[PDB]
């Protein structure tokens, strides 16, 4: 296609539970509260955010701990927009119980426009796509909701797109698709019109200048109903990046099912598991997942890692490592609910950059809502680096265990370890 | 079709090595020794064998050992078929190196045909199966090769069908292409005639009456370059059995690879693996596994039998248990090669039964000829709880062990186990 000449530059953003301190003070990455900030600041056109649920403030939470500051501040700026003139859209996902939503309406009377998708009717999901688009230049794409447990209790990662103007565009269109399921009795087309299709796609990606390199970009969706013609299927490009991986697969998701969850009888989904195997036998790539263990984990899926990590000696000459990142957590912290986890989703290569916003079970690429981007670059360095040393700090980390590890040991409440 | 109303009776053949004694005296099977010489004995009309090897002698196992006397009568009773006028018909795979055929060349100047098939060139595989066609009347079908050690020293097991004129006939066919192939220049035709086509395939199995009561049965043949259009593939057959079951699988193979072992890079082959993970998770199915551990197995399997016993837990709903079948020897059982092991292939059911001549790994669904016998029968009993009796035999047994056993307690040197 054609090329996109914007400067963009891509920040790698994350947000650091208070109490979790790593001696390695070599990375340096802005927070999520500090990013979203500076984002808000500088819009002035348009504002388009898809979120799952809005917990901005202590009052949704029925909570009195004072670090919904953040939170707070961040809904504090969300109310100024619309009086200023920024064309504030949200989507947001329909809550099954009669949740009051305090913070949508605090934002519907400032002059931004809410619309909820019905998810559970249209693919029998839900949205838990995670994104925000800012005067169509700036995009910001990772696991943080609307919570003030995601910006001060809970480990995140994303990414902040700056100034790519052709990248953000097509993230817009990923947006559009919600919108319009989002107005009352609009149901899925058989076929998406023109307006919703892209031509960056994982067979053609779109080049862009990512600090200056020239990089190969391109955004994936889910689920299948909601992708157009042009659109690459979610599950298929993460099983590229598997697929393409010579060396090694650095794997950071909090949850990692082979099965369809929710949906019974227990349907058995060996998509995932199967290239990872896969890789590790038929290539010499080495296999590294951390998962994410906390009180609210399915105890199912130990056995699944089990089976994963077992294979692993100098005959079969296959290398997976499974280790657990838990969140330790005191009295006071342990009060707020789910406010303990690391929510990091992401897939790291020795050529291909893997971010996204969906769990690697079976639901998140047949009937939930996500997004990824995916982003390879030639050379060392740039993103792709910067994404391996975040991984390997928290591989390296006293928060992150092996999986015969005794459950009292970690400072959590985790489910996926014995005694 | 047209159902068969021949009086079809079944056997359970079954060779149990010098020192192997089972005290639940129950069973009672007739030895294979004794069914084929029973089957030489009323051979008037032809005989058709399909084998491996033969070394159904001292001379060319050069040992001195008394346990070949089974072995040389076979041989000397099959010297006496030709003068008879009994038509016989050999197959065997073409041996890799320069070995004297000392068995071959003693039938061959009594008056047999014997064909040597090139399938390392034809399919790039060998000719494992191992069946013989008596009259066209009775056909046995099993894992016993022409040796005088699969007699009197490995354990093995196969059926001998009496007075099945119908299915005797349908297994000749699958001998027919083996003794095309036999000839020299003779390639794989792209078609095969309808003389080697089949009208009994999984999907209209043939009426046949096993002790009376009617049953269902079809045989399932390898690799699908020799498979004709009506016959069907021994790993969907193998499959279907798998898909099928709602309460028990019971499998007893020699060998276990997920992998097409042999061909290099490393190739994954997860069709099996998935099937028995499936059985487990989406159904209450319970499998048990018994596997076959000497000197000679394969180090890589143990990593990829850890893998799937580690799925059994409360929360996962999944019952997988994996055990070691080793046959113990002793110092005069050491000296003879390849002589202390277990070489049953067979899967059972509580519906059906599947019995084989090939192992579970990739090439022998892919390269290597094979063939299996596939039975099913409504009500209790039948040659299904008499197989199933038999795999109940083994795993309670002194002589099977769990995956974590030292190696040095079983009684020959297995090295599937650690330490
Ligand atoms: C492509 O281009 C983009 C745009 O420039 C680059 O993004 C920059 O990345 C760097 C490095 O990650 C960022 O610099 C770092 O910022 C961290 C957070 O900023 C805040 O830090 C404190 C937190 O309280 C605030 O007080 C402060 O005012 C900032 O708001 C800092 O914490 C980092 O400093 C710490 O780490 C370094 C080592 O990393 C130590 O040496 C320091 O002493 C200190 O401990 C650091 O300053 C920068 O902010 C990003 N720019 C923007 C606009 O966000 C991409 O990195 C670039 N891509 C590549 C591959 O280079
Ligand atoms: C469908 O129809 C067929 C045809 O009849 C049946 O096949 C018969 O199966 C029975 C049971 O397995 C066979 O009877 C058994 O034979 C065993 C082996 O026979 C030899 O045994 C000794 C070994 O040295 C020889 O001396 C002897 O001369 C035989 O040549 C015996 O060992 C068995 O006896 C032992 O076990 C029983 C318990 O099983 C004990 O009670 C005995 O005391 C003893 O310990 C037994 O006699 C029979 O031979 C088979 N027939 C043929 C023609 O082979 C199928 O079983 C049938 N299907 C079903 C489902 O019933
Ligand atoms: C995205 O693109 C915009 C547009 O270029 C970038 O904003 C620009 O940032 C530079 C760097 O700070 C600014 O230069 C500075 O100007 C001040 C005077 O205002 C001067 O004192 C400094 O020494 C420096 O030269 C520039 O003014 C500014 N332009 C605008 C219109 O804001 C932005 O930085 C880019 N995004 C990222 C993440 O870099
Ligand atoms: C397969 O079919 C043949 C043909 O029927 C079976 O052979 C028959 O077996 C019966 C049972 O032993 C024989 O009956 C016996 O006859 C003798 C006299 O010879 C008699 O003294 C016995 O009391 C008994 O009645 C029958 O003669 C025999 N027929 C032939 C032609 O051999 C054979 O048994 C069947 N296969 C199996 C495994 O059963
Ligand atoms: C694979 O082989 C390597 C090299 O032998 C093993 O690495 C070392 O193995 C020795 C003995 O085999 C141990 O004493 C060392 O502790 C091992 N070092 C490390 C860093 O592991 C390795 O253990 C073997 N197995 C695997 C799964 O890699
Ligand atoms: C699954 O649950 C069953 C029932 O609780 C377990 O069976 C017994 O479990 C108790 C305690 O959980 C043990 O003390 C017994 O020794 C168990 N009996 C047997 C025969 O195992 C069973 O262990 C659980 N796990 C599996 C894999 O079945
Ligand atoms: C829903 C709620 O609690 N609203 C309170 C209101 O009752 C109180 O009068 C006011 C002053 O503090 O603050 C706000
Ligand atoms: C190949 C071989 O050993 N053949 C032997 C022969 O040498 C010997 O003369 C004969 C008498 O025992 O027995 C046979
Ligand atoms: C809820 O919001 C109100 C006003 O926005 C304020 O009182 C406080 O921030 C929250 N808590 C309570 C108890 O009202
Ligand atoms: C080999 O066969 C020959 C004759 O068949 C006989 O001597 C014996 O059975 C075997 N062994 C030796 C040493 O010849």
């Amino acid at each position: 296609p054609a090329p996109c000449y914007d400067p963009c530059e891509a920040v790698l953003v994350e947000s650091i539970p208070e109490g979790l301190d790593f001696p390695n003070a070599s990375t340096g990455n802005p927070s999520t509260s500090q990013a979203w900030l500076g984002l808000l600041a500088g819009a002035h056109s348009s504002l388009d955010i898809a979120s799952f649920y809005w917990t901005l403030t202590n009052n949704d939470t029925h909570t009195q701990e004072p670090s919904a500051q953040q939170g707070e501040e961040v809904l504090r700026q969300l109310q100024t927009l619309a009086p200023k003139g920024v064309n504030v859209r949200i989507a947001v996902s329909k809550p099954s119980g009669p949740q009051p939503q305090a913070d949508l309406q605090a934002l519907l009377q400032s002059g931004a426009q809410v619309r909820m998708v019905d998810m559970q009717k249209l693919t029998h999901g839900v949205l838990h796509t995670k994104f925000w688009v800012v005067d169509q230049t700036h995009f910001y794409l990772g696991s943080a909701n609307m919570d003030w447990r995601s910006l001060t209790q809970v480990k995140e990662l994303g990414v902040v797109m700056y100034n790519c103007s052709c990248l953000a565009r097509d993230l817009t269109k990923i947006f559009e698709a919600y919108w319009f399921l989002g107005q009352a009795g609009s149901s899925i087309p058989s076929t998406w019109p023109r307006f919703y299709d892209t031509r960056y796609n994982q067979e053609t990606p779109m080049e862009i200048c990512l600090n200056g390199t020239p990089a190969l970009a391109y955004l994936a969706s889910a689920p299948p109903p909601l992708c157009p013609s042009g659109r690459t299927p979610d599950l298929k490009a993460l099983l590229n990046v598997v697929d393409n991986a010579r060396s090694f697969i650095y794997v950071a998701v909090m949850n990692y099912l082979p099965t369809l969850e929710f949906s019974h009888p227990h349907r058995f989904w060996p998509a995932i598991d199967d290239g990872l195997r896969r890789a590790t036998y038929e290539r010499g790539v080495k296999v590294r997942l951390l998962i994410s263990c906390w009180g609210h984990s399915e105890p199912s899926m130990r056995a699944f890692l089990l089976s994963l990590a077992a294979l692993r000696d100098n005959h079969t000459h296959s290398d997976i490592q499974v280790k657990l990142f838990v969140v330790p957590a005191d009295e006071a912290q342990a009060r707020i609910p789910y406010a303990r986890v690391n929510h990091n989703k992401y897939m790291v290569t020795e050529r291909a950059t893997y971010i996204g916003t969906s769990n690697w079970s079976g639901n998140y690429f047949t009937e939930t809502a996500g997004t990824s981007l995916l982003v390879t670059q030639n050379g060392r360095g740039g993103l792709r680096s910067q994404l391996e040393a975040i991984f390997l700090r928290d591989w390296d980390s006293p928060y992150s265990h092996d999986l015969d590890t005794s459950a009292d040991s970690v400072g959590n409440a985790c489910r996926l370890l014995l005694e």
